[PDB]
DNA sequence: AAGATAACGATATTTA
DNA sequence: TAAATATCGTTATCTT
């Protein structure tokens, strides 16, 4: 239902190695039920970087505050200043961390 | 049961 | 103007 899986993800690494990082249309011939750019989205957010060992540090948290209000939601450009995390990873984590940063009013 | 992460589709923007 | 690209946004699934 949600498409993809580990078996297909492993094939991605092989496909990217053989087809390249632009001929995603070739992969779209084997997988048509997905946006071609999304196949790249996974490669770029899983096998390309090393988004692990916890998120960013508080130093980045307070830095990203400014490194965002200057270049809108250009996470694509922000990930370049923080050599370690990618788009769908930072965006996800930003909204995630914001849920804790924004506190929780009650009484 | 609730929370967190991941992935796929679409919209908006940019370039051709 | 049309097409192509990237990030965004939401839901589903999985883990704790």
């Amino acid at each position: 239902k949600v498409k993809f899986t580990e078996e297909e993800d492993l094939k991605l690494q092989q496909l990217v190695m053989r087809y390249g990082a632009k001929d995603w249309i070739r992969i779209s011939q084997l997988m048509i039920t997905r946006n071609p750019r999304q196949c790249r989205e996974r490669w770029n957010n899983y096998i390309n970087p090393a988004l692990r060992t916890d998120p960013w540090s508080p130093e980045e948290d307070m830095l990203l505050d400014q490194k965002y209000a200057e270049y809108g939601p250009k996470w694509n450009k922000i990930s370049k200043f923080l050599k370690n995390r990618s788009d769908n990873n930072i965006r996800n984590r930003w909204m995630m961390i914001a849920r804790h940063r924004a506190k929780h009013q009650k009484s």
